[PDB]
């Protein structure tokens, strides 16, 4: 029932976001034994964060905001209201059963429904993007496929065809690729990077080197079965020397999984064999850093790294901008950065995205729609302790527009 919630504010943000109602004309109806208002409701909450720790819980619908109500307000207003906080925020929050706030709550009448709206949109004269945007930008991946199922069904056209053609500029990229399940989006990203005559080795890397075991696996089956070849065969016939035999390795999506034991002489083994391999020696023992890096599981690897500085005068990323250039070196700064801290290394790609001259779209497009709404919530609170504005200030001022808009959801609030 109505309970008051006051969360601390930080330079890691309060680690949850808001958002509007996803069955809107249809299971909106008495929350936890009352009927009320339309009210917005907590989408996500970033384990460990204030919110978490001060009693917030995913599906909560806000009644008020610093004592004030927000009942009826918009996404906008609400993001204001929160962030009118000199020091702490208190809420009025209200609980809501499980199965109405894990997804299975939205029905083939919510598809539908979403499907008619994006329909009426696309139809409408000048095309209405603001629709397309606040829609698909509020659904969970699985929801935006029964939109597209239903869309379908409704028009006998593919969803994705018809926004194509409604549609242009970097808003396009963002809604197709939205459109993509995880796999499919990954895949042909991949496929991208390695079509027409050069290698986009960034984007290569950056998938290839950030991707778990799980998500390389329907990566590699998905890529098959969209395009008939493997993805290691086109890895292969794109790239060479040592970089071709690190991104085939990493691709293969065979790390070890997190054992239950810390191998602590194995950590102290990697860490010798590291240094011997190469800032010891004259040249790199490059197939002994591949083999260690691509092999062990990440937790280990992490205390390898720290171990690592006991013997070397220089950290790993220091190490390897010694040691390699080229594709090779860019792969490793790469991969140790995922390794030590994945959404710290996502912040700065972001951060580097937008930083100079114009925008790098093309990445800052693919991180704010492959990331799930918690790890950028991780994201967001290591970007805005190292550079002191939220990610969200930084989209701001680097796009406008729709565009803008679409990013701004995908964050999915300021900080
Ligand atoms: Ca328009
Ligand atoms: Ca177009
Ligand atoms: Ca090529
Ligand atoms: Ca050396
Ligand atoms: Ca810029």
């Amino acid at each position: 029932g109505p309970r008051v919630v006051r969360i601390v504010k930080s330079e890691s943000g309060y680690g949850f976001n808001v958002r509007g109602q996803v069955s809107e004309g249809g299971q909106l109806r008495s929350i936890n034994g009352e009927l009320y208002a339309p009210l917005q409701h907590v989408s996500a909450v970033l384990p460990g964060g204030a919110a978490d720790r001060a009693g917030v819980r995913k599906g909560d619908r806000i009644l008020e905001v610093n004592h004030v109500n927000v009942e009826g307000a918009t996404h906008k207003q609400v993001v204001d209201l929160i962030r009118a906080g000199e020091k702490e925020l208190i809420l009025t929050v209200l609980s809501v059963p499980p199965h109405e706030a894990d997804g299975s709550a939205y029905t083939n009448f919510d598809a539908e429904r979403d499907a008619l709206n994006i329909e009426t949109a696309i139809k409408t004269k000048g095309v209405d993007e603001v629709t397309i945007v606040n829609i698909l930008t509020n659904r969970s991946n699985e929801q935006r496929q029964d939109i597209a199922f239903a869309y379908q069904r409704r028009t006998k056209k593919e969803l994705a065809s018809a926004l194509k053609s409604a549609l242009s500029g970097h808003l396009e990229t963002v809604i197709l690729g939205l459109l993509k399940t995880p796999a499919q989006y990954d895949a042909s990203e991949l496929k991208a990077s390695m079509k027409g005559l050069g290698t986009d080795e960034d984007s290569l890397i950056e998938i290839i080197c950030s991707r778990t075991n799980q998500e390389l696996q329907e990566i590699n089956r998905v890529y098959k079965e969209m395009y008939k070849t493997d993805l290691e065969k086109d890895i292969i016939s794109d790239t060479s020397g040592d970089f071709r035999k690190l991104m085939v390795a990493l691709a293969k999506g065979r790390r070890a999984e997190d054992g239950s034991v810390i191998d602590y002489e194995l950590i102290d083994q990697d860490a010798r064999d590291l240094y011997d391999a190469g800032v010891k020696r004259k040249g790199t023992d490059v197939p002994k850093w591949i083999s260690i890096m691509t092999e062990r599981s990440v937790p280990h690897l992490q205390k390898v790294f720290d171990r690592y500085k006991s013997y070397s005068p220089y950290d790993m990323l220091e190490s390897i901008r010694k040691e390699v250039k080229g594709d090779l070196e860019n792969a490793f700064l790469n991969l140790v950065q995922c390794i030590q801290n994945k959404p710290l290394y996502f912040a700065d790609r972001l951060y580097d995205s937008m930083k100079g001259k114009g925008t790098r779209d093309k990445v800052l497009i693919r991180i704010m729609v492959s990331r799930s709404e918690v790890d950028m919530l991780k994201i967001r609170s290591e970007f805005k302790r190292k550079y002191g504005k939220s990610l969200y200030y930084y989209i701001q001022q680097d796009t406008k527009g729709d565009y803008q808009k679409a990013l701004l959801y995908l964050c999915g609030g300021d900080d």
